[PDB]
RNA sequence: GAAUCUGGUCAAACUUGGUCAUUUAGAGGAACUAAAAGUCGUAACAAGGUUUCCGUAGGUGAACCUGCGGAAGGAUCAUUA
């Protein structure tokens, strides 16, 4: 499980082994977009942020605590 | 009357530390300019769509905003109608 996705954008599937603010906190100032954490009854926790930064959704991931980066399909859409 | 030699004096330089100045590398941290077709908001110029701006304090992705006290560079020189 714990499988990850990226949906034109939204984050489904997050680790909870780090608080979610600061998640936010780095995720706008190195995004530099509007951030959402929506908690929709459950589903994959949803943390959504504007643009098409995929890239930079990859590069935030990987420096937040990503280490395997092999379970990340981010659908194109 | 030479070498030698007791004392001193001027005293170069050496040995060792301390001191600062001038250059010099130095992981990394932190900016600042130009670069104008990246990015996400649209802060400001009109009543900028919440009036602006200053000082001070806090929080915040940012442009900010909020409190307190100011000013007109205000959008009123004016109610003994
Ligand atoms: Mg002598
Ligand atoms: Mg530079
Ligand atoms: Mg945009
Ligand atoms: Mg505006
Ligand atoms: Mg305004
Ligand atoms: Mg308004
Ligand atoms: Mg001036």
């Amino acid at each position: 499980s714990n499988y990850i996705h990226i949906r034109i954008t939204t984050v489904q599937g997050v680790p909870e082994e780090y608080d979610l603010k600061r998640i936010l906190k780095v995720l706008k100032k190195d995004f530099a977009c509007n951030g959402n954490i929506v908690k929709d009854p459950e589903m994959g926790e949803i943390i959504q942020l504007q643009g098409d930064q995929r890239a930079k959704v990859c590069e935030f991931m990987i420096s937040q605590l990503g280490l395997q980066k092999k379970n990340i399909k981010i659908h194109g859409f």
